[PDB]
């Protein structure tokens, strides 16, 4: 067992490792390390981590690239195809695209959009992953308080493995993913190594080109990703944190629109849920009207989804064992068929 | 000691494996964990770490669905006889239980309750999951101020151990228990991370499907389950979160 075995991982490594691009940064580290594992005993101690060391580190993707759809008259569809209004950030998507077929080479950004709950925030970034084709992945933050999820240890412990951002680029083979930390400004103060001090690492636009995560400790070319974050109020996010993205500001919806969204999606998006049928479970959009002026006048669109729900239930268990075959909403039942309205009529003096 | 080894634990993780329908992802982490365990030395402390991650990734039941009732009147009986009137909330369920009836497959949601101390609001809960035959569970949240506890911890700690909703899972081997989240208005907040902060991830509607635990990184669907929440008054709850579940006044 002289050739044998050994010499077949050792090979592994070369093949995963051939077709990429690796940068010159990582291609001196590697073989070296390769040649101390092809030393020792592959029973001894050590060897259990190189093995490991080089299976993370041959792994991650470097410098592949997945091409992605530039042409943006197509773009136009799949982005408003699963989400209506929100012009303002449909636009600078737009924009990105533009630039991106501009200047050939594909190129990353940060963003941050933000505001009131429920306006479609979380909801947008597997849309917008669909538009430009790079691949998606989400990642929340919210109340984390330890600083090793964005970074990894150090390999000297026992079961050490590299901060999730590099778990993230293993899983998504490309090298530009579609990163979405979340809840950014709900992110916790651990009392010892706060994660905002990380970020800020992670994040500036020029300096992002050298991230070095502790676990290995080469640097990895990160300006390519098009990180997005989100988070009701940018109060808490410290000072630097703050300057260093675009806020874009998501609108609140009114009531014209809260109607639009209604027809196309949500009625639809749940009478297939409950199973219920055109015909048999009818809507007016007259009763759509009165759901937004009485009961629901609210910058959010998931307030309006409950009462669209809850009125398609009622029809639900009024039917499968109740006495009418078919309901039909009308105007005149909701005050009823749904409770009593919050908002009042302010008709004091018509005298 | 019907010799253990290697193999042995690899196999009876196997067959563990077989009843369960996995999602294909998981499954590919499981393979390559698999035969980092078989390469790797059998006594050393990598060893115990990486067999007993796996042991909880078997653990976690996949797919599995204790059955879910259908019958209305039937369930009508048992949601009536053990609690007198409100009425509200014993409709409630009623017509749930006839929406999942109607489209096949169980499926979760999630709601919270409100009111005067003392009304019944924790007391009904155990009478639900006798009725739609979900398997109970109930954990209090008042006055926790460590968010590992649903979260656990990044597992290359010496004795971490997933978060507190795993817990629950894999010893109620339904996908869907009716968890009973408890007193939701008193959970601890402004000297370390929140727990508020995390539940969001939770009781998103849509977005809990990808749940993800520090310790077994895997997403864990759980949309199926169904949460309820008791507040017996609904101030203390930041906006956002008060968002994503229905008020229902008893
Ligand atoms: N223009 C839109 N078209 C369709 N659905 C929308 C739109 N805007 C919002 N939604 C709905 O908004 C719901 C939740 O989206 P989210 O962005 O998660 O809400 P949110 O604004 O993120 O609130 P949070 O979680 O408090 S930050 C989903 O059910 C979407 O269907
Ligand atoms: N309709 C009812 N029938 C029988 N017992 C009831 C009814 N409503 C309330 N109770 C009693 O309410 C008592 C406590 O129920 P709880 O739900 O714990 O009250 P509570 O409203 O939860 O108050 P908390 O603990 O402050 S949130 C039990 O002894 C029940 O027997
Ligand atoms: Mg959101
Ligand atoms: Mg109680």
């Amino acid at each position: 067992l002289e050739k044998d075995d050994k010499d077949a991982i050792e090979e592994k490594f070369r093949e995963r490792l051939k077709e990429l691009v690796v940068p010159k940064h990582v291609m001196d580290v590697v073989d070296e390390e390769l040649s101390k594992l092809g030393l020792l005993d592959n029973h001894s101690s050590e060897f259990n981590v190189t093995r490991n060391y080089l299976d993370w580190l041959t792994s991650i993707p470097w410098g592949k690239y997945s091409n992605e759809n530039l042409d943006l008259a197509r773009a136009q569809a799949v982005l408003e195809e699963d989400h209506y209004g929100m012009e303002d950030v449909k636009k600078r998507i737009l924009e990105f695209i533009a630039v991106s077929q501009l200047r050939g080479s594909t190129q990353g950004k940060i963003l941050c959009f933000y505001g009131p709950p429920g306006v479609g925030k979380t909801s947008i970034a597997r849309s917008i992953a669909r538009a430009l084709n790079r691949e998606y992945f989400r990642f929340s933050v919210g109340g984390m308080t330890d600083v090793a999820e964005i970074k990894g240890h150090r390999r000297t412990y026992v079961g050490a493995m590299p901060g999730k951002i590099i778990q993230c680029l293993k899983k998504t083979k490309t090298e530009n993913p579609l990163i979405l930390i979340d809840e950014v400004d709900k992110i916790g103060r651990g009392y010892q190594g706060d994660p905002s001090s990380a970020l800020l690492e992670l994040l500036d636009p020029e300096q992002n080109a050298n991230f070095l995560d502790h676990y290995l400790d080469v640097p990895v070319d990160l300006s390519k990703v098009l990180f997005i974050c989100t988070a009701n109020v940018t109060d808490t996010i410290p000072e630097p944190l703050r300057d260093r993205m675009e806020m874009i500001n998501v609108s609140g919806y009114v009531a014209q629109e809260k109607l639009a969204i209604a027809e196309r999606y949500l009625v639809p998006q749940a009478r297939a849920l409950c199973g219920l049928d055109e015909s048999k479970a009818k809507l007016s959009s007259d009763v759509l009207t009165l759901l937004i002026k009485q009961y629901c006048r609210e910058s959010g669109v998931r307030n309006l989804q409950k009462q669209v729900e809850k009125v398609l239930r009622k029809s639900a268990y009024k039917i499968v064992s109740g006495e009418a075959e078919s309901v039909e909403v009308t105007p005149e039942n909701l005050q009823d068929f749904v409770g009593k309205p919050v908002f009042t009529v302010e008709r004091m003096y018509d005298v």
